[PDB]
């Protein structure tokens, strides 16, 4: 645990399995302490900056609550202005921020941006999200998996990412398998697989640690034995709207529905999903896409799965805050 | 007072007259305590979310100061992003926020949004403003009226809303008359009256409580005997600009000016107005509208009334903060 | 020091040389105390408003950290909404804010706006930046100059502003020379000189205080003997892009480079610059301007000077926070 003090948190592969175990134990302690009304503040007098170049309105909440609970003050710097590196270089920005703040949370674009912030600020920099990795969500998922399979090592678990696994969360799961020996199934069309070189590197590491990484288009063999099925949205705003039709055509067979859950053969399989999810007609955008592409009842997951007892998405969402807090406490307090 | 603990505050009609009296007494105590330098913080360790879908830059101030004074921390989520229910359903948003925050203040659109937040968050949700009601402003006005008519019950007071009463504040005043027995005069062109069914319902209730609700186009009989004349702006950005000419033509006879104040026959009549007000040429928009529609000297209220000794608009504005604070304290602290 | 209590800070000329000396001593004490882990909070329970009509995303950081360190709470009101005086008059806004907040920091447009805020709010108002002055940056520069020339009075120092001195910082330096007896050199094309009347007024004052103000196009005589060379960007977004070519043509001879530094004849000359600076190709805008106008290697300052041992820009940037804090402490705490 002492190995975290004054260090950044830029991706999971910068840490050992034992360090990850200690971090998740801290998150679980902080969660229990707050639930029981006995949280001990370790960050009184610390000032934290949130550099959120990529942002939704709600994104800041888990980070602010984590800091506030621990006694720190927060300065939120959102995506309304220009990007970092537009008017001022990343190195210059890092040097200025590092004299003002005790810690910096980053959410944005290329991994090199957060590496430069970490190198030149002189204070812990925590990667919430980059193009390459989604460490904040990964930690939240890992804690949630432990809570719902108590007393199991990660190398005893099987996790499925269904749908479009070619993104920063797919990469973070590859890292998790590499480090912890997780049995990881990326169940996806071949065009939606993470890059082969990173897959090959993490697969060699995972093997050494008692795990395995499988990429397959076949849903029945892919999800068999799963303890958890994770998915996320199939289309994003920014990727051109005229590509949505072919992407949806490719991905709609990979919808997490009651059939896919039953194909695991595991009555205790649980469902995960980085929020927001398009699972019904109760959003303007979800209702439009359901009508335009024929997806009433839910897109990447059905309303039935999303609201089922197997769905643990709101525990997962809450656990973002507890694991963010563990990172801040472990790196800022001795 | 104990009846408020862990409850939402969604509209005045959810409360009894006695509960309202106790709430306003708490606001007056908190105001006195702060003025005398002896405020006791009841909200240390509480995290409050401000979900302000409809916002002006200044709107957050009264809510943040109220929370800060009481020791709470605040996360402001403004109207720059997408609306709630665009990308994530209201129910999903409520469930996530309710695990993070101890209380949620909402300012936005339909009343059903704030009802859903209240139902699914599991924490107190306070309605600052919806399409239907303006509870935060109503409480501020009621406290201000008590302060300027000490020792009078609301059923001993006469309040006039002059101008366009067809809006959320008109509805909140109908509720206030229904509940407290206020003598309420909506002095307005018939096209600018609140909906007849809500008027009829509140009129039956008001009668039972010793009050009365009058809707009239006649200014002389409408304002006679008034203790307070309230008004607000006649045109809003969003309503189409080409409708302004007919609206102003309809409403300009209802300007609160020295003549209307004298027609009350009450030398102690006071003037109220939810800020901002267009009362002179010292705003870019007010100066343009004054020139375009012939309203130099003030629109819905003249500069003379606005700056007169009868004007209590800045006491009213300050009392937003004290009454907001009373709602937060009454619902979050036992 | 007692003369600051409950006063605004609108421009340097509102203060005496002795008051400025005491303010900078307070800033140096607060800086030392924080570095040594023994800061004593003087602003617990104070609520401060940041009215930043002109804003970059990073601008709020120094003000928030200063307030947070001292125990105050902050409400940031940014430039995303409409300007003050668009929908509500400055006087009305000042009266409302002054009942809510203990102090108000302003960054924006005309000096009359901040004067009106100060006059009608009833609480200390601090001018961070207006069209006419840049007091926050001036105080940071003065502290930085003292730190790098310990035991020297300002009337023993020579400061150069190279480049376009016709702006709010040039005006603030004229005031500093007027008040402290600084030897101030504005080394600039004649079209980029501050207004003659303000120059003549401050020159009369500076003479009385043992200083001098020189405006010259001649770089060799202008910078000779300098203790410090300050500069800032040559072109701003808002000024029309088609004027950039002639402005750059006029200003590029005034680039702070190794040659200009050597022309001082002073091996210990230091370099200052209100950040951000365009000193290399590591910003999108800087790289485009370097390519379009032939300025690879740096615009108003070369990368070599900017990264040299003589460059003290990051000490200067940090000292914004310590001097802001001194203003808040001196005016809010007895």
């Amino acid at each position: 645990m002492s190995t975290f003090y004054q260090k950044p948190f830029l991706k999971l592969l910068d840490f050992t399995a034992s360090e990850l175990t200690a971090l998740l134990q801290l998150a679980a302690k902080l969660k229990a302490d707050k639930k029981n009304g006995k949280e001990e503040q370790k960050l009184v007098g610390k000032n934290i900056a949130l550099i959120f170049e990529k942002d939704s309105t709600r994104t800041r909440c888990s980070f602010e609550v984590a800091a506030y609970d621990q006694g720190a003050r927060v300065t939120y710097l959102g995506s309304s202005g220009s990007q970092i590196g537009h008017k001022e270089s990343i190195k210059d920005t890092a040097r200025v921020l590092g004299r003002m703040f005790d810690g910096i949370q980053y959410r944005g674009y290329g991994q090199e941006i957060v590496e430069t912030l970490a190198e030149y600020s002189g204070v812990p920099v925590w990667n919430g999200l980059t193009d390459e990795y989604h460490p904040t969500q990964l930690l939240a998922d890992l804690l949630t998996m432990q809570e719902h399979l108590p007393g199991k090592a990660f190398n005893e678990m099987t996790l499925v990412y269904a749908g479009d696994a070619r993104n920063n969360m797919g990469n973070s799961m590859l890292e998790a398998a590499a480090l912890t020996g997780l049995d990881l199934r990326l169940v996806a069309p071949k065009a939606c697989w993470p890059q082969a070189a990173l897959v090959a590197e993490c697969s060699a590491m995972a093997k050494k640690n008692g795990g395995a990484i499988t990429l397959t288009e076949d849903i029945a063999s892919g999800v068999k034995g799963a303890d958890f099925i994770y998915t996320d949205v199939w289309v994003s705003m920014g990727e051109p709207k005229e590509k949505w039709a072919e992407r949806i055509a490719l991905l709609r067979d990979y919808q997490v529905n009651s059939q896919m859950m039953a194909l695991t053969g595991n009555p205790q399989v649980k469902f995960l999903h980085c929020l927001p999810a398009f699972h019904d007609d109760e959003t303007t955008l979800g209702k439009k896409m359901a009508e335009e592409y024929g997806l009433h009842g839910g897109m990447e997951v059905t309303d039935e799965v999303f609201e089922s007892a197997a769905s643990i998405v709101f525990d997962e969402a809450e656990n973002r805050m507890h694991t963010i807090k563990a990172v801040m406490v472990a790196t800022l307090s001795k």
